[PDB]
């Protein structure tokens, strides 16, 4: 019992459909083809299923309206580069391109990617009518910038037909076109500046997008590699794909450096790399983990603190606004033809989610040193509770010392009477006595549960409250966005900027009590150690004393077999 | 620089007014006779203020239209007393009684009382011109009784003319009067049901205003005490002052007993009382202070557990509605008129005003519920910590006794070689090693910190919400009351009954984890008593079994003498 529900869209010469069982969630999508076909075409049609059985709605979010995140773009490069790789094996081209044919599947948290409108058409398809694989590299490539602007690569928001026009009149070793307000075509070889891609990345992809968006057929692939029967492109981005970059959220200075890595860096060496390259010492660099473990070295978003600076000075903000965006902000009641208006609004709206990222990371990393703080907390519960313990058994240590030195000094004191005592040892007693005399126990004790106490009370946000502000923006961009003044934007600028400045003085606040906090358990812990070393050293000599006590008694025995 | 403000009021020949100072809070009522006086009312007026020189707002509040609480009335009767004592004593009858002659005064929450309209002028001042200190006894205790009804004693709700002519008509020997709506004048020689007094109070109460509303004049104040030359309502009324009344708070069964004690009372012999008196068990007579503190019988709102019954059924609710307004409850439509109605809703308001006293002191006596577990918490804590301790030093007791006994028997073993050794020593040293071997240690430790967490746990109100539904009724008793269908307030009824029963029940059952606690800690003692007992104990026996082996030294001192 299939049920025939909605379709899934329109697909062959019928609709892509959806046809759920009726009790279990048993999806499907069948290609109605039901109209009656030319045996060319039903055949074809036919074999076309039988070789089948051998993310648009992504594409238009109003949240990357100048492109997706890295580590997503990252993932389709590799799922979409195993497809195109696993058709290429195969002897098929596909050729009908679009981020229609991709289909999203959450698995664990991880979307997968299979493959199942003129912008994609090639213009050696818009010429002639055999093709090669070259189409996939140039439709491709076009879509991963689609991808990374979230806009199309050659000449934007024109009609498909004069925009190859001008595809087939551009310099194709150059990566980027646009077109001012004056009508002048200007084109770059480089990447726009909105970008959240590390420049690592980019210009390897920049070269290997001038081999992608290459017009000119012969060379979309690449100069191919005879070693291992494959282009250049696919070398690039096996290369790429197997780079190893850290990052290291530099806190004090609000700022991150990505670090392309050689596969061997042990921990040590990159506490080397990070004191010559950003200058910060490793007397000093506090490197804490997502959960705010520090590292061993002897191992191979990263947090940085500075260990001796407990002054935590305002963030150093080094991402402006465009001045387009900001001539908006001084000028906010020019209207504009509405395209370029979306492009500004988009840049502030990219801009304050690049704040609440900033909040977002800095509040996380402060969470990591709390943490830290908790980890540091329970090492100091453990050294109290082993140093009490070894404290007052050392304290009836004492008290039996004591009690067993007054015994001994009876019995010498009667056998006194027959001249027996020696007084070496009388007076050995009387050292011993005033090592057994050899609070701050208590009172370091009083330092530990005060600041215990301190933390708890420092555990007693705001960037939800800018997360409404930054979604009211977005709302206006959304509302203003579907249409075919900017002054109150710029109203939200100036909350999101103060607000945020505030919110981030205050948890900087924060953070210098942590960092006293932990340099306040740090000057604690050595006291713990001489204070524990004392006593087990102090614990050895009095059980030493106890026991020469029993070889002065072993020598009253030899003095019993004397006579 | 005296401030001219607003007036205070009208008085004498003008106006009572506020002159303040300009700076300072310095406000005294002056009485303004500015109009030209004949010279017997401008001297009189003379010595009027020569004489000087020698409350309604409360009277017509929204929550005491059935009257006062208990203990205000006490002292207005202590604090009015006091004045017309003290006007009797300087041989001056004032007759000018309304409640706008009491001063109010808040000195640290307490209200002070001094004494600066036809229906306070007395019968015989209706008739006659001369007159006794009697029309103040009259005057007084009906405005007695208009704080203990808040309304008049006598005929209320008619003109004051035919109200004396009613009362010159009253049987002087009765108390209460109201008219029915038939036109039967109904009068009651006993108080109404709407009071808050207790009725040990009430009763001397009701004969003692059967001498105060006696409108006979020659009978207002009493038999005359000849020994102290004092009426008998003053006798009755310094009486009723001393009279020391406790209040039991019966939790289990959500009752409350007032209890009139003798002063000699001790707190044993008033278990006896309670045991004998309400039945309940001085075995599980778990009687809490204020504060949650448990008493000592040594000594001469208290709240009443059962330390048997954990089971903790559904409030016992002796307090019914009137069936006027039940009837109201059955048929809320039905539009009287509106005296009746402000009667029935006054009463309904009452009501529900009890109910937010019955969850207000219950709250009140499970809150000192938690404080004494609190109190039973420090108990243990104290008695863990003395017992790991006194645990870990019998520990290193135990310690140096094995390593003392091993050197011991090493020369004990050295010795034995001439034959000089005693074997019943060595197997009396073998008893000392079994006694050495003689966990929940830390395992009711951890029942310990167990319900510690436990009870935390437990400490993550309502009533406010209960308040927003009786504020809304007194709201609608107000927006009704000032005017010259009830069926929102019967639901506001049913709201707070469901509600008050769904609170009430939860609140029980954290009243059966609390019992639970304190059962689970009181089962926990005496293996802290028994357990530390066997610590100093066993303690006690291994140093003097190191004692006894130092007298075996000792004996071997004697056998070194012995050659």
């Amino acid at each position: 019992p299939w049920e025939m529900r909605e379709r899934l869209g329109t697909g062959g010469f019928g609709n892509v459909c959806l046809y759920q069982h009726r009790e279990l969630d048993l999806k499907i999508a069948i290609k109605s083809c039901r109209l009656e076909l030319s045996t060319k075409n039903r055949e074809r049609w036919c074999h076309e299923i039988q070789i089948m059985k051998k993310l648009r709605k992504l594409l238009n979010k109003p949240e990357n309206c100048c492109g997706l995140k890295e580590s997503q773009i990252l993932s389709l490069l590799s799922d979409i580069g195993s497809g195109i790789r696993y058709l290429h094996e195969n002897k098929i081209i596909h050729r009908d391109l679009k981020p229609e044919n991709i289909v999203l599947q959450d698995v664990g948290g991880k979307i997968i990617h299979k493959i199942i409108t003129l912008q994609y058409l090639a213009p050696e398809l818009f010429e002639n009518k055999p093709y090669t694989a070259t189409v996939d590299y140039w439709s491709f490539g076009t879509m991963v910038f689609e991808c990374i602007a979230g806009y199309r690569p050659f000449l934007h928001h024109l009609q498909p037909f004069t925009w190859h026009e001008k595809i087939k009149k551009k310099d194709p070793k150059c990566i980027f076109a646009c077109e001012e307000m004056s009508g002048e075509v200007r084109f770059s070889s480089h990447l726009p500046q909105p970008n959240s891609l590390c420049s690592l990345i980019v210009e390897p992809m920049e070269n290997w997008l001038q081999l992608m968006l290459n017009w000119d057929p012969q060379q979309r692939g690449g100069p191919v590699d005879l070693t291992l029967k494959q282009p250049r492109c696919f070398v690039l981005m096996d290369h790429i794909l197997n780079l190893k970059i850290v990052h290291i959220l530099n806190m004090t200075s609000a700022k991150i450096i990505s670090f392309l890595l050689p596969p061997d860096e042990s921990l040590h060496s990159l506490q080397s790399r990070i004191e010559r390259e950003t200058g910060i010492n490793t007397g000093s660099q506090e490197l804490l983990s997502e959960t705010g473990i520090s590292l061993d070295p002897r191992k191979p978003m990263v947090y940085l603190f500075d260990k001796s600076k407990t002054v935590y000075e305002g963030p150093f903000a080094s991402r402006s606004l465009s001045d387009c965006v900001n001539y908006i902000v001084q000028d906010s009641k020019i209207q504009l033809p509405i395209i370029q208006l979306r492009k500004v609004w988009a840049e502030a709206v990219h801009y304050v989610s690049g704040l609440k990222e900033d909040y977002s990371r800095l509040f996380q990393g402060q969470r990591a040193a709390m943490l830290s703080l908790l980890r540091y907390n329970a090492n100091l519960t453990k050294m109290k509770n082993t140093l009490i313990s070894a404290s007052q058994q050392l304290k009836a240590k004492l008290e039996f010392f004591h009690k067993s030195i007054q015994l001994d000094l009876e019995r010498y004191s009667e056998q006194m009477t027959y001249g027996i005592s020696s007084e070496k040892m009388l007076k050995a007693w009387k050292e011993m006595e005033e090592k057994a005399i050899h609070g701050v126990i208590g009172y370091l004790e009083d330092q530990i549960m005060s600041l215990h106490a301190e933390i708890m009370e420092l555990q007693k946000r705001q960037g939800d409250l800018m997360e409404s502000l930054e979604q009211r923006a977005i709302d206006l961009y959304k509302q203003l966005k579907h249409r075919p003044d900017s002054t109150e934007m710029v109203k939200i600028i100036v909350h999101t900027v103060q607000s945020q400045d505030r919110v981030l003085k205050e948890l900087f606040g924060h953070l210098s009590k942590l960092l006293g906090c932990k340099q306040k358990i740090i000057d604690l812990l050595p006291k713990v150690e001489v204070a524990l070393s004392n006593i087990k050293e102090a614990d050895n000599t009095v059980m030493f004393m106890q026991g020469k006590r029993q070889k002065e008694i072993w020598h009253l025995l030899k003095i019993a077999c004397t006579q």
